[PDB]
């Protein structure tokens, strides 16, 4: 019946967002509606700006990727002022969405850390930990989870790292300082892929390439750095793609006042060395 979309991204300056963003233009074209669409640039004020922007358009269901989760808290009173519902994606909030669109992140960072504990084995050591966005959920649970997986492992320590936003290029300038102050380092924990070869970089420019590295996504030059050398050992899978379909199938039921549930979770598993090759293909990132 023809919706019109709302949809504000957090930012484009990783590639997930960008997948995400572009499936989830061709979702809501596959079901015939209208995508009304903002990037934010990774700016609270400019994510709050466009939601009314968007608004004023005349959406019907708003989904969001928070910025931050305090932060956005003008657009979800815009939303309800506006008689529209919000679907939250990647980024959940506190309180106020219909339903979040997401994975569950906790268990993707325990995923993670158990291929550390088996990779690292009884020597264990040292892993250097680089995050993602401050204050927000995703980071912390895929912190917490990590942490889950080697906690009882006193051969294991963790130095946490700063938040890099899941940028490459701010990875980079994290790992240098890092590198230097933690020399006897036996492992890389990103919160991302993109930041993870980052890391990875740094270590081949120094002569480290003996120090493990782990990430989050299933980007595909990650998957592939899995599958063909020794260094990059595990990430788990965070398909934007399928993501991005299922929170234009959700805010359309939605839209409409449908029931959906609380949770919309998209699925993931954890990339090895046992199963990488089966991943390996041409887009950005790889999919079950």
């Amino acid at each position: 019946g023809a919706l019109k979309i709302g949809f504000s991204q957090a930012t484009q300056q990783s590639p997930f967002y960008v997948a995400l963003t572009d499936a989830a233009k061709a979702e809501a074209q596959a079901q015939g509606d209208e995508l009304f669409y903002a990037d934010a640039n990774g700016d609270i004020t400019k994510q709050n700006n466009d939601v009314q922007d968007l608004i004023t358009r005349g959406i019907n269901v708003l989904v969001i990727n928070p910025v931050d989760p305090k932060g956005v808290t003008p657009s979800l009173a815009a939303a309800e002022a506006a008689g529209i519902k919000v679907v939250t994606v990647d980024r959940p909030v506190e309180s106020g969405a219909a339903s979040f669109v997401g994975r569950d992140n906790k268990a993707m960072g325990e995923l993670v850390g158990k291929a550390a504990v088996d990779t690292l084995g009884p020597d264990g050591g040292k892993i250097i930990e680089i995050q993602g966005d401050a204050g927000g959920a995703v980071a912390r649970d895929r912190r917490d989870g990590f942490q889950a997986a080697v906690s009882g492992r006193p051969n294991i320590t963790i130095v946490e790292g700063p938040y890099c936003d899941y940028i490459r290029s701010k990875a980079v300038t994290a790992m240098q300082d890092l590198l230097q102050a933690h020399p006897d380092l036996k492992g890389v924990y990103a919160q991302n892929d993109d930041m993870a070869l980052g890391a990875m970089q740094v270590l081949a420019e120094n002569n480290r390439t003996d120090v493990k590295v782990f990430g989050v996504d299933g980007l595909m030059e990650a998957v592939r750095a899995i599958a063909d050398g020794d260094q990059y050992v595990a990430t788990a899978l965070n398909d934007p793609d399928a993501e991005g379909r299922l929170a234009i199938q959700t805010a359309a039921k939605v839209a409409r006042g449908e029931s959906v549930p609380e949770f919309v979770d998209a699925g993931t598993g954890l990339v090895d060395k046992s199963n990488a090759s089966a991943l390996v293909g041409q887009s950005t990132f790889a999919a079950e």
